[PDB]
C-alpha cells in the first residue's frame, strides 16, 4: 500500500479536465495508456536538446542520440529481464513483433503436418499472422478450447499441443475477458512436444511484472503506447539462439553490414531486425515509462489493480441486468453488456457522463462468437484510476438501465 | 525572398546551444531534421488533452485522436498532391514503406524474365529489399549507369529498362551526390515499357514541392524525421488502382474487416495497410510539420537551399586539396574529401569546433565503390541553415587542412 494515487493522478495532466461539463473518468486504458509528465517531458528534452540521427558516433548530439536510444535498450532488457539486449527489438507495436516471427520464423519453420496453436480468446494480432503463415507454408492451425469461465486448462493445452506442433501462441492476459493465462506451464508443454511459445503481453506488461527468463517464454511482444509510453512503438523479445538462425523481417540501411550489387549481409543482433532510422524519441520515452512504473513499483500497480477489479466485479453484482464476462480472478478490466440495451448506446450515454469505456468486439472477433455475443462494453484499469471512478461508472450504468427502461415503454404509452 | 532565417531560427530551440564551447553548427539535417516549436507542442498538447485509441467514435478523446489522426491523413494528401486519402498509408518510415512495395507488389507480380530496375545511387533502403524479392521470386535486378557528374541520363534509362521491366525504383534526390534525378521522365519511360515506378522520396519531400499527380509516381515514400516532423513515421502513397489489388504486409487488428477461425478479410484503403494501434501521435505531428512547412512556402525552402548549395560549392571550390562529389545543379547538400585526411577524422575536429557534419558511406555503398572511395563527409542543409554557417565549415575545413598537414611533417621532423 505505498503507492499515493493522488501523487501518481498529479503527473498525468489529461486526467484533469472535463467532458461534456463532468469531470474526466477515463477507464479504457487497455484500449492506451495516458501518459505521465516525465515521458512527455522526455520526449520534449529530447527534440529540444539532442535529436539527431543514431549509431554513428560522428558529432556530439548524434552521440547523446545514440546513448539515449540503447539505453533505452538496456532499460528494456533489465524491464523484462533480458539476458542480452541483442535479444530485445524495438517495433511499431506488439503487432508488428508478431507479424516478424510469424514471418521470420513461422513461414521459415513450418511444413505440411506441422502445427501452429492458438486459443479463442486471442486478439486478432495474435490471429491473422498465424492464419497467413499456416496458409503460405501449408500448414495447420489449431484452437485450444477454453473453460467456462473463460480461462484455460492445462489439460486442454496438452491435448491440443501434439508432437507435431511447432509454434504455440497465446495472450498472457486478454484485454477480454482479464484471464491471465498459464504462460510458465505452457511453455513447458510447448518445448516438451518441440514447440516453441510466442506470448502476446501488450495487455500483462504495463500491469505486471514481466521476468522473461521465468516465463522460458521464446517470444515475448509488448507495445509503449500501453504502458504509459508513446505511441508507435513496442518490442518484440526473442531467444537470442532463435532470432540469430530468422532472417531479417526488413531490410533497408542500419541493419547491413555489406552491401554489393546483388547480395548484402546483415548486422548482429538486435539491429540485424532495425531496417531504417529507428523511432529514436519513441523508444526513449518508452525507457523513459520503465523508469517511471518501475519507480512506482509494478507489484504495487498490480495489487492496485486487483483491489479496483475486486471493487469492480462486486459493484457490477449488485446491478441488476448486467452480465459480465470472465473469471473471478483476473486483471484490472471488467468486459460486460446490458440487457437490453446495446454496449455503443451503453458507451455513448457514459460518455455523456465523462466517462469513456470501450464498446464493440475489442479485436477478437472469434471470441465475440464464442460468447455469443455481437458486441460488448469494457471498463479498464490503471494506476491512475480510482475505487471512486468506479462507483461513478456504476452509478452510470444503474441510470443508464433506469433511462432505457423508462424509454422502452414510455411509447408503448403510445 | 519572403523568408526571414532569424524568425525560422526562433522556432527550432535545439539551434540555441554550444557544442565544445562553440555555437552549435548543425549541418546534418540529410541525416536527420530539426523540429520546431510547432511540432513539439503539437505531440504535447496530444499527450496533455485528447490522446486516446482512434478509429471507434465511441467516447470524446477517442473521437478527438481519431480527428486529429485522420487529418493528419488528409494533410498529407493534400501535401503531396494525391488524389485520395486511400492512396495515403502512415508507415515507419522510407524504409518500411519501400519493403512494403518489395513485399506487397513486387513478390507479387515478378516472374522469372522479370526485370526490376534500379541505380547506382540508391540508398540501402531501395536497394535490398529489391534484391530480396528478384531473389524470392527468380527475377532479375538491373542497374541504371550514372554519367561522369554523378547524374542519370534519359537514354541509359532507354536502355535499361526493357519490356521485361516491371519495376523501376529510383531516388528522387541523392542524398550523397545531391542530384535530383528526373523522375517524371523516367516515370514516363517505365510506363511506356509495362513497368511500374517506384520514388525513393525520403531526400526530395523535405526541401522541395512534390506533386504526385505532376510525377506520375506510382508509388512514393518518405520519412517524417527529414522534414521536420517526429521519428518513427513515414508515408506510402500508391496508386489507388495498384494498392486495392496488393494484399497487407501486416496483418492484425484494425485492417480487418471480418475474421473467422482460419479465413479474414480486410478493410478498405488506406486501413488496409495499417495493422494495430497506429502512430497516432507521430503521425499528428507530422501534419504540424507539414502545417509549419506549408506556412512557410516549399518553393521558397528550395530557393534558399539553392542559394545555400551555390555559395557551399562556391566556398569549397575556394579550398584547396578538398573533392566535392556530385553535379552542379543539387540539392541543398555538398559530400566532399579531404585529400590525405580521413573523413572520420574531418568530422571529429568540425565537431570539436561545434560543427555537426556525417561521415561514412551515407547507406550508399555500391555508389561509394562507383566513386572510388571507401568513405566521405557531408555537409547537409535545411530551412534554417545560413550561409555564415558555411563560412564557419569552410574556415573550419581549411583550419583542420593546415593542422593535418602541420602533425604530418612535425613527426617527419621526428
Ligand atoms: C534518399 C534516402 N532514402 C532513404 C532514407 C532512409 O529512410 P528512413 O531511415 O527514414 O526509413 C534516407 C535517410 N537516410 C539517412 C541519410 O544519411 N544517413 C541516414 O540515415 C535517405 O536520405
Ligand atoms: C492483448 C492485446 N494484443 C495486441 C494488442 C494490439 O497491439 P498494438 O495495437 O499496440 O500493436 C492489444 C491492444 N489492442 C487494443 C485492445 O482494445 N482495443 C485495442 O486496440 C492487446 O490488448
Amino acid at each position: 500500500g505505498h503507492m499515493n494515487i493522488t501523487d501518481i493522478r498529479e503527473q498525468f495532466p489529461i486526467l484533469h479536465q472535463q467532458v461534456n461539463g463532468h469531470d474526466l473518468v477515463y477507464l479504457d486504458s487497455a484500449a492506451t495508456s495516458q501518459k505521465p509528465r516525465a515521458v512527455i517531458e522526455t520526449l520534449d528534452k529530447y527534440y529540444n536538446q539532442y535529436n539527431s540521427n543514431v549509431h554513428r558516433g560522428v558529432h556530439t548530439l548524434g552521440t547523446r542520440a545514440t546513448d539515449g536510444y540503447e539505453g533505452a535498450r538496456e532499460k528494456v532488457r533489465k524491464f523484462i529481464n533480458a539476458k542480452s539486449m541483442a535479444e530485445i527489438i524495438f517495433t511499431k507495436g506488439t503487432t508488428t513483433s508478431l507479424n516478424m516471427v510469424a514471418l521470420s520464423y513461422a513461414r521459415a519453420n513450418l511444413k505440411p503436418g506441422d502445427e501452429v496453436v492458438i486459443t479463442y480468446m486471442e486478439a486478432h494480432a495474435n490471429i491473422i499472422p498465424w492464419q497467413q503463415a499456416v496458409k503460405a507454408t501449408g500448414a495447420t492451425l489449431k484452437y485450444i478450447p477454453l473453460q467456462e469461465d473463460g480461462t484455460i486448462s492445462l489439460e486442454d493445452v496438452r491435448e491440443t499441443v501434439t508432437s507435431n506442433t511447432k509454434i504455440v501462441a497465446v495472450s498472457h492476459v486478454s484485454n477480454v475477458l482479464g484471464t491471465v493465462n498459464p504462460i510458465k506451464e505452457m511453455a513447458k508443454i510447448a518445448h516438451d512436444n518441440g514447440a516453441v511459445i510466442v506470448v502476446d503481453g501488450a495487455q500483462s506488461t504495463p500491469h505486471m511484472k514481466i521476468d522473461v527468463q521465468d516465463l522460458d517464454c521464446d517470444f515475448f511482444a509488448l507495445s509503449s503506447h500501453k504502458m504509459c509510453g508513446p505511441t508507435g512503438v513496442g518490442v518484440l523479445y526473442g531467444k537470442k539462439a532463435l532470432l540469430e538462425n530468422m532472417e531479417p523481417a526488413e531490410f533497408g540501411g542500419e541493419m547491413i553490414d555489406f552491401v554489393g550489387l546483388y547480395e548484402s549481409t546483415w548486422k548482429e543482433l538486435p539491429w540485424k531486425f532495425e531496417a531504417g532510422t529507428p523511432i529514436i524519441a519513441g523508444a526513449i520515452g518508452l525507457g523513459a515509462a520503465i523508469d517511471f512504473l518501475e519507480e512506482i513499483g509494478l507489484d504495487e500497480i498490480s495489487r492496485h489493480e486487483h483491489k479496483l477489479a475486486a471493487y469492480a466485479l462486486e459493484r457490477f453484482r449488485q446491478l441488476d441486468g448486467v452480465t459480465v464476462y470472465g473469471p473471478e480472478e483476473r486483471a484490472g478490466l471488467v468486459t460486460f453488456n446490458l440487457d437490453d440495451v446495446h454496449p455503443h448506446d451503453v458507451a455513448t450515454v457514459l460518455d455523456a457522463e465523462g466517462i469513456a469505456v470501450r464498446a464493440g468486439h475489442h479485436c477478437a472477433q472469434p471470441l465475440m462468437k464464442w460468447l455469443d455475443v455481437t458486441a460488448t462494453a469494457r471498463a479498464s484499469f490503471y494506476l491512475y484510476n480510482t475505487e471512486e471512478e468506479i462507483d461513478k461508472l456504476v452509478e452510470a450504468l444503474q441510470k443508464t438501465k433506469e433511462y432505457f427502461t423508462n424509454v422502452f415503454v414510455d411509447l408503448e404509452h403510445h
